[PDB]
């Protein structure tokens, strides 16, 4: 009964509480309890779920902020409309595990068609759903240049989540790379070229910013240039 009530407000919390490990310290190792607690969710949900696939009204998460019947659906477009997220690994293994889930709707797999379907209504917003990185979809990665080491290990982070969800799509050979190049008009890796171009291999230090070694500890962007 309290599985029929209280899981999907369980996943939610503690996805995001993987959300702030990310953001606080990746070092440390939470990130992989909550990992094993999410796989010990996802395998009970794939166990029993006939009764999580029907509209079950059960307590509202903290998203979804209007209240309705609590279906399987519901957390399946929640988790896809909660990607392109900061915390690039998190967002990872999410993403991940939601490619699982998907074939665990009873009517429907995980063919390209069904992610066709789904994207019917996407023609344009699948460049910023699942590529709210680039800049928060482009302005601010032109913003980052001229303007802070923080927030250009941000911006950078968020290229990166950009690029991993880009490759994930690619990877499962459910998208063409075609479908969101030339189709629709995006400049985050024109960005992210102009970036390397201006950055990577040279400006090691400096961001040319001008606004901000040892005493600027910059070896942890130095690594995330690397990475």
């Amino acid at each position: 009964s309290l599985v029929e009530q209280f899981v999907f407000e369980a996943l939610v919390i503690y996805m995001e509480s993987l959300a702030l490990a990310h953001a606080d310290e990746k070092s440390l190792g939470t990130i992989q309890q909550c990992c094993d607690a999410i796989d010990h969710l996802c395998r009970i949900i794939e166990k029993k779920h006939v009764s999580l696939n029907k509209a079950k009204k059960r307590r509202l998460p903290r998203g979804f902020p209007p209240s309705a019947s609590l279906c399987l659906l519901d957390l399946v477009k929640w988790l896809l409309a909660h990607c392109g997220r900061p915390q690039t690994e998190c967002r990872h293994k999410s993403i991940e595990l939601f490619y699982k889930f998907v074939p665990l709707l009873p009517g429907n797999r995980s063919p390209n068609l069904w992610l066709k379907d789904v994207l019917k209504e996407e023609g344009v917003s699948f460049l910023i759903n699942t590529f709210e990185g680039g800049g928060c979809g482009q302005p601010s990665g032109i913003l980052a240049q001229p303007t802070s080491l923080q927030a250009t290990l941000c911006w950078l982070d968020l290229l990166l989540a950009a690029l991993e969800c880009y490759n994930t799509f690619i990877g499962e050979r459910t998208v063409g790379a075609l479908q969101v190049l030339g189709t629709e008009a995006q400049s985050s890796l024109l960005k992210a070229v102009a970036f390397f171009l201006e950055s990577i291999a040279m400006h090691d230090i400096i961001a040319a910013e001008k606004c901000f070694t040892s005493p600027q500890e910059g070896e942890r962007y130095n690594y995330s240039k690397c990475t």
